[PDB]
């Protein structure tokens, strides 16, 4: 007996998303002829992973790579009854990767809406 | 004569971003201890003009700060194609870089959806 | 004294053509973070304007933008050749390339009505 997942299980994404930076750059040292092929790459398993759950919910996913200062945030107007986002903070000797995922609800109008700050922030000195 | 806007116009968001970057950090200098507090006024005055215009969208919002003194990043979305968009901008003075991401994504389930590939890519050597 | 027009007319869909390329990218110098709108809008705009045309048909529009500093490219279809078609425009300026190919499917026996065409849109640079 199941039904539908129709929550952003914040875990889940999360250990997707590990999977698919380690995968991706794991072992790696840092490179500049290599990591626009990098980032594709984890993007790529990351949404071929979330799609697969098969949940009712758009994708936003960012992923930044900066070899060893950097200040981000993230702000949104959605649904935060439905919505959610999951940040992933990963590094080794020479690098760091973050990864953003912001999932929509594809379940009135704006006034059932509300501003969330900083849902995302990353801050590297 | 007029109708409700169901697209992402990119040309407006992007006038929009523009002016909250001027706004929040336009004629400074890099300051460390500043960046936190710039970094949530973009994002405030994006979102605040964004919700006015009155469209059927939910909203995340993107701002990257950093010191002239590497970044690479790139965005990947599962989302509707023909009504989803982003806008980013790369803003720049003689001390920093401001990139602003905006995804916009409106209010037969799945089957709808279309993956969109490196949507708001950013190199800076 | 007037009749719907169930012809594909390709001078016609080709002004169309040239004059949304111009106005999505026309004066411009090839820029890299510019090309997903460029695309976009010569897009919207070619489509825009042949639904105006209110012509029995469905449309496949492709729109190419390469910098200047290989592409082959060839399409083959199975449609109706009494009353399909296809219209390619090659646009240049210093800096780049713009390659559209448009194809009109009129909206009988079935299969065995339809055709096999070949080369119908070929590019080479």
């Amino acid at each position: 007996q199941a039904s539908e997942e129709t929550a952003f299980v914040v875990d889940e994404v999360s250990s997707i998303v590990k999977e698919a930076i380690e995968s991706a750059i794991g072992g790696n040292a840092y490179q500049h002829s290599k990591v626009n092929q990098w980032t594709t790459n984890v993007l790529e398993q990351t949404l071929s992973q979330l799609t697969k759950l098969g949940r009712p919910f758009k994708y936003i996913v960012t992923c930044v790579i900066m070899q060893k200062g950097l200040h981000s945030a993230s702000s949104c107007f959605w649904d935060s009854s439905t919505d959610g986002s999951c940040t992933v903070r990963w590094e080794n000797k020479t690098m760091y990767c973050i990864v953003s995922t912001f999932g929509l609800s594809i379940g009135r109008g704006l006034s059932s809406l509300s501003l969330a700050k900083s849902v995302s922030t990353t801050n590297i000195a």
